[PDB]
């Protein structure tokens, strides 16, 4: 299998590009599974967090419980069948939002995640970058945006950072260009 | 300052019975008391999540931990800060026994998760009601309860100042008197 993720602020085009990427792979005859966080593991976590505000620690731990189920019940089985699995958000979302955004320490986040994810990491992560005011109270969102960019510059072999303000088809073509060597 | 006390033991061991008797006993002495419980003292909706069929044990622990994090921050630490005796019917040792010894999750990882979740908060005393496993989430069968029961006893041997191990099969009033005797010098 091949594991790919989409990351970025809300309104950065993740769901759009994940859809277009799955469609590209379908056109090439490649088995593909599209999934998302939160809720790919525990739908009830997503719906709970829609209407409950918690401490950052509790928030993260719920995202992590979802992720633990998501990895085991959805992603790993898809990869085991040889599918390309695309997740619209994954662990980097917690690192950016709960870590850089709400201030939780990354080493702890990563120790929690080590068991939650079974160490599963995407081969490539497409970060759709734009300022919060361009996404289709701002201080939090700037911390998240900058946090994503920090994660990306720490792992330049995994992250591909794209200008989320470009036209959709152009972004999709850029994702395809980056992906083709790996298929 | 406050005083933090917990009750632990298998399902059916008398924890709730004793926690409530203790709360009333201490209140009758004029002490401010806060009685709480896990799971649900932090995030009541966690009890719904915990019933999910076929949960991985990692997800199960993470749910318990999310509740615990909210519980410690929003309920227990503020109660202690007001000088209350805070009694929790279950706390972290439940996860160590059930998710660690029972489900087989690694104890150090459970503790690392917990360290931020609990902000390091540990009870002064933990009353372990030791119940035979046959007298006692999915897969809560005999084999599991034997592992949990023995796991609790291991935790108690490892922290023998904090744990007070009591025979859960003794009469309710005898157990209550034993709990009271351990607390007298602290209150
Ligand atoms: N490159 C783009 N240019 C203009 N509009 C876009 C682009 N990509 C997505 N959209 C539109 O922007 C909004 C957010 O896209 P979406 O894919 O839902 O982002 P996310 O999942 O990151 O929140 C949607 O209305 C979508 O149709
Ligand atoms: N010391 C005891 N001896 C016999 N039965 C007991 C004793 N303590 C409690 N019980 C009974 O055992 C059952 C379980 O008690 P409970 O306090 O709910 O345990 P837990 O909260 O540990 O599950 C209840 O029916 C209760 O009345
Ligand atoms: C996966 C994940 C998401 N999130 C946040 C980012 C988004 O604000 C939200 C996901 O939103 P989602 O459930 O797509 O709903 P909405 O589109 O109504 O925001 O969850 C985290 O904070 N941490 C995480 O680990
Ligand atoms: C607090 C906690 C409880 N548990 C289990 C013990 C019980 O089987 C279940 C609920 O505990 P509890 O609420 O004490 O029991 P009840 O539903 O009878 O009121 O959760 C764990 O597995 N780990 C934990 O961390
Ligand atoms: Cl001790
Ligand atoms: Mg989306
Ligand atoms: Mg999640
Ligand atoms: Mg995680
Ligand atoms: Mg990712
Ligand atoms: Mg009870
Ligand atoms: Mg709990
Ligand atoms: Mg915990
Ligand atoms: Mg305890």
């Amino acid at each position: 299998g091949l594991f790919l993720t989409l990351e970025g602020l809300d309104g950065s085009g993740k769901t759009t590009q994940a859809r277009r990427l799955a469609a590209f792979l379908e056109a090439q005859g490649r088995p593909v599974l599209l999934t998302r966080e939160p809720g790919g593991g525990l739908p009830e976590v997503r719906s709970l967090l829609l209407t409950q505000e918690l401490s950052p620690e509790a928030e993260y731990l719920l995202f992590s419980a979802d992720r633990a189920e998501h990895v085991r019940k959805v992603i790993l089985p898809g990869l085991a069948a040889g599918k390309v699995v695309i997740s619209d958000r994954y662990l980097d979302s917690s690192l950016a939002y709960q870590g850089y955004g709400r201030g939780l320490p990354l080493p702890w986040l990563r120790e929690v995640a080590r068991e939650a994810t079974r160490g599963l990491k995407p081969r490539l992560t497409f970060l759709l970058d734009l300022p919060p005011e361009a996404a289709l109270g701002l201080e939090f969102f700037r911390r998240v945006r900058e946090g994503y960019l920090a994660l990306a510059r720490a792992e330049p072999g995994r992250f591909v950072v794209l200008d989320a303000t470009l036209p959709e088809e152009e972004i999709a073509r850029a994702i395809q260009a980056h992906l083709r060597p790996l298929l």
